[PDB]
């Protein structure tokens, strides 16, 4: 009894449907990857701790 | 009537009189089996489905 509208809104999204809009046309693809956050680190350490 | 010359043309044959030319001479077999025609399959998804 999870009723599958409950499901569109309460479980994870599977990856196998994906639509690609490069630039102003659909274009299919079959993979897809890379599409990362990353931010570098800077640190600083004094005597005092 | 079934008149056996519509035998010879509608019915089916069985698999117990069978003649193996061997390159250029017949030799007597008493099985044969194996004869098929196999593919593979190529196959292929986008994200669109």
């Amino acid at each position: 009894a999870i009723t599958a509208d409950d499901i569109a809104v309460q479980y994870p999204i599977p990856t196998y449907r994906f639509i690609v809009t490069l630039g102003d046309e659909q274009v299919p693809f079959t993979s897809a990857s890379g599409l990362d956050i990353n931010f570098d680190t800077i640190e600083y350490r004094d005597g005092t701790g």
